[PDB]
């Protein structure tokens, strides 16, 4: 089982905040 997905799932998000 694999909990690594969501991971990048709010990792994007966060890069997002910083690139915005």
């Amino acid at each position: 089982y694999s909990d690594e997905l969501r991971q990048r799932l709010a990792a994007r998000l966060e890069a997002l905040k910083e690139n915005g």
